[PDB]
């Protein structure tokens, strides 16, 4: 997607 690496993290 977009950035997933937002849901890891937050």
């Amino acid at each position: 997607g977009n950035h997933w690496a937002v849901g890891h993290l937050m």
